[PDB]
């Protein structure tokens, strides 16, 4: 029997219950002395009644998202205002995961008079990599703050600073001061350089999609901003730093290490991203004859262009022979064979020829058209190559199929990786991984 | 003996004369096969008559500046359109130093019709860190190109792109084509990424105030642009690169290595490094008591060691008594007339924190091993700026953040306060320097309105 965590009250929760809840929302943490995630909005009383009413009654958000669950109780503690690093993909309530703590923090002090907002600048600074993201964050924030202003004592001003707005307009928009400022690093820097604003009173600094900011070349801009806010800070100000990234990198570690003080580290969900629409089908075949006999009826069912990958030029030639003499399909080869190979590609792109049989080397950096079918006649040594290969189909929202023949002579570790992959990336719910391959390589037998 | 270079024809100049001329304008060069600098605008006939007329009569520059002297003959040098790295301050006249060569180069081909400018993009691209500089550069260039356009068939469009510009506005600005594009790097990247222009034909690329571009954080954007320019160039396009900086750094060196080919290197004047990260604070005070009253909360918050400068020894004794009576800071005094033993004792107390505050008169601390201090206080400013600069030198040493606080009364020389305001406005690495309104009003200094919304 038992009693499930959703049936318990807070007191009754044990450590196994917390483990289960964390798994339930794919939250993984570390850093020591980590607060448990919210079970709901209400019970810890972290969120003040007015704000809570805005969230539950006005916006109708009955429950927190995972990232909000873990972020809010770790970032809201008058005790610590501890730093936070979250690894989570865009969306799923990330923005309010950090905007809610900023509001809570604001509501634990009397409202700043307007004149003071003008003299002192923002209490929160949010950095994001693009104008679009910045504007999206401002709107998502004002969604709450616009209502909150009508339902409480706080009149929160959200100003954004982005490319495409003159220094003059930025300066004008700052006329009634600012509580939360949202900016791209570049334009924020342009703004400081022209003395448009002071940031001596910033209590929460947020770095959102930090990996994307690094990717776009903003590392030095970001670290300059961090250093500048640290130096210019009023000494009575205590500043909390929050960082969100979809992935972890050496650069992100470097920044965390350099600018954050003993932070909570959390992973939330998995790294999201594009799923090619591919049916992966892995089948066992003893030798090249068996392979070809299984392949023949498959190609009969797929519209050209079709591509077949091999590893040895001899096998390519053999396979072309088989196709030419045993079906009515026109092929073309690719090694180390042609420099005018773009002739062949041109045959293929225009459907003069239906099947291309190519090695990895020969086909890398060629514009292959979207194919209906990839055949891995000989498996690659590296998963990188398998992924690049099968990527030749399933592009631009069309469905594709990738069939791979696995013999008795393949790298076991590779086959393990491939099994995991075929299970994990199954958007069409139709991926096949042969039981015979499972047996030959002792892989994928275990139940969940 | 020998006749002085100013008395000679160009063809009579020997190597010693060139050495002397270069020392006269503080020009130092390397990189091999460096051309001699201009002795005047006219001699060499590098600059065509109409353009020279504009420069002298219209822009009012009868003589070239040192950076112009060395830059122009090294980048306008058929046969080789050589790359160039100049180390020089604003405002040493850099702008014309690179604009003159761009125009001269432009004048060698027929004007392009707008449709073709659009198809191929600018012939010259100039990068600068701020809107203010980009707009300056565009204005200076346009003074010439306006004239060139009215008085000849050369329409030559000089477009600026800055961070503040919407894609709409950039589009409209680019709508009749562009010959010289002056841009901030981030926004240039946004423009390219949105297909607002191309860059197949950039023959001259100028990176102005490159050290500042790096300091603001733009190294990757600049690199990305250099790369894109080089990648999209037509085959027959030779791209000449000029880079100007106020200081030399390993990053600048690295960019020169990666993106320039056998450049001429030149330094004008005494090369300086980065500015000490000192915050300078100038504050008003009616008298000494009031100075001390403002000083109490200040020395309460800065970590020892702290150094305080005065002009008269009597003031040192006074100050020391007040520190003893009103603070918990212990002090040592150098007034100038103690033994080297005593002065070394004092200095030892100071270095080992047995005392927190050293009080020194104008030259009592010169030549001694004063540790880096967190705070320098000018209790009585010196009569001369040299001493001010020397004193604030005691802080912000070795890449540290430093603070210098000066109190002025109404008894100072007005010209000194004027110089001081200039110095405090000019040297503000941290954009945090404070020059009190009280001092401004009392001396009628720094009260000139800019007549600009932003500047
Ligand atoms: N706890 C919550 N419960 C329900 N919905 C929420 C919660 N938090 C946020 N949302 C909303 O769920 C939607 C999807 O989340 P998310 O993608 O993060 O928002 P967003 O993309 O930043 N804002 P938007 O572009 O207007 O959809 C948004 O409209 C959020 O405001
Ligand atoms: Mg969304
Ligand atoms: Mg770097």
């Amino acid at each position: 029997m038992g009693k499930h965590w959703t049936e318990k009250s807070l007191h009754e929760m044990n450590e196994r219950d917390w483990r289960i809840l964390k798994e339930d929302y794919a939250i993984v943490t570390k850093g020591g002395t980590v607060e448990n995630p919210l079970r709901n909005w209400e019970e810890l009383n972290i969120i003040p009644r007015d704000l809570l009413r805005v969230i539950i009654q006005e916006l109708r958000f009955p429950s927190p998202t995972p990232i909000q669950r873990i972020t809010i109780p770790n970032v809201c503690n008058m005790k610590q205002y501890r730093d936070f690093l979250g690894v989570a993909s865009t969306g799923s309530g990330k923005t309010l995961a950090f905007v809610i703590p900023i509001l809570i923090k604001m509501s634990r002090s009397p409202p700043r008079p307007p004149s003071l907002k003008i003299i002192d600048g923002p209490k929160a600074l949010i950095l994001a990599p693009t104008r679009e993201l910045v504007q999206q964050i401002q709107k998502e924030t004002q969604k709450v703050t616009k209502i909150w202003s009508k339902e409480s004592n706080y009149d929160c001003k959200v100003i954004s600073i982005v490319g495409g707005h003159s220094l003059e307009e930025i300066s004008f928009s700052l006329s009634e001061g600012c509580d939360i400022l949202v900016a791209t690093p570049g334009r924020l820097i342009d703004s400081l350089e022209n003395h448009l604003l002071v940031m001596k009173q910033v209590e929460t600094l947020v770095l959102d999609e930090a990996d994307k900011m690094i990717d776009l070349g903003f590392e030095d801009q970001v670290t300059n901003i961090l250093t500048k806010v640290d130096i210019n800070a009023d000494s009575a100000v205590n500043r909390q730093t929050l960082m969100f990234t979809a992935t972890m990198t050496p650069v992100i570690e470097k920044i965390a290490a350099g600018y954050m003080q003993k932070p909570v580290y959390a992973t939330i969900g998995v790294e999201t991203g594009s799923e090619p629409l591919i049916q992966q089908v892995v089948e066992y075949a003893d030798n090249d004859e068996d392979k070809f006999k299984k392949l023949k009826p498959i190609v009969a069912k797929y519209d050209p262009p079709i591509i077949i990958f091999i590893n040895y030029k001899q096998t390519a030639d053999w396979l072309a022979e088989k196709f030419q003499k045993e079906t009515n399909m026109k092929v073309t080869i690719l090694h180390k064979s042609q420099e005018q190979r773009e002739h062949s590609l041109q045959l293929f792109r225009t459907n003069k020829v239906q099947i291309m049989i190519a090695t990895n080397v020969a086909a890398r950096g060629l514009d292959i058209p979207n194919v209906s079918l990839v055949v891995n006649f000989q498996i690659s040594k590296k998963m990188d190559d398998y992924i690049h290969r099968i990527g030749r189909t399933g592009r631009a929202a069309n469905e594709g199929t990738a069939v791979s023949f696995v013999s008795a002579a393949e790298d076991e570790s590779l086959i393990r990786e491939l099994y995991k992959y075929v299970r994990k990336h199954d958007p069409l719910n139709s991926n096949i991984f042969s039981e015979a391959v499972k047996n030959k390589y002792n892989v994928g037998k275990q139940l969940s």
